[PDB]
């Protein structure tokens, strides 16, 4: 894993490389208007200690903020996500606290309306792989990183709102 961060647009002015996680960049640069992921996949965050706008990148160019649904042009903390080899494996609840009915997901999933007639989920458990979750249907609005673990409750994967519209799992090319 290899991003660069620069600091205007077109990868120009002051730049930054990181191949790990890093809970505050702010020390390294002021601003981020272009990035270069040479290697991995990343979830970049606009404030330290990995909260506000979540945004998933994988390699590629991005010559402004635009390109990767940045809200803005900071970024003040990364992570490195983990490859996954084999089976991505979460399930989804009607209701918080692993209640209601549950629904296993091994795939990506475009619209959780279309294959599940939900517009919300209140809890989830991620068994295996790290997943992006996305507030629209075709990964479209806020992203929030899920990482193998237990959410009671959407508030636990940082949102404002159970409402849930894709899933993709962190796989690199």
């Amino acid at each position: 894993g290899k991003i660069t961060f620069y600091e205007d647009r077109g990868f120009q002015g002051h730049c930054y490389e990181s191949s790990s996680d890093c809970p505050n960049l702010q020390p390294y640069f002021s601003r981020c208007n272009s990035i270069r992921v040479d290697s991995g996949c990343w979830m970049l965050y606009e404030r330290p200690n990995y909260q506000g706008h979540q945004y998933f990148l994988r390699r590629g160019d991005y010559p402004d903020y635009q390109q990767w649904m940045g809200f803005n042009d900071s970024i003040r903390s990364c992570r490195l996500i983990p490859q996954h080899t084999g089976t991505f494996r979460m399930r989804i609840y009607e209701r918080d606290d692993f209640r209601g009915q549950m629904s296993e997901i091994t795939d990506d999933c475009p619209s959780l309306q279309d294959r599940f007639h939900l517009t919300e989920v209140h809890s989830l458990n991620v068994l295996e792989g790290s997943w992006v979750l996305y507030e629209m249907p075709s990964y479209r609005g806020r992203q929030y990183l899920l990482r193998p673990g237990e959410y009671r409750r959407y508030l636990d994967w940082g949102a404002m709102n159970a409402k849930v519209g894709s899933l993709r799992r962190v796989m690199d090319f």
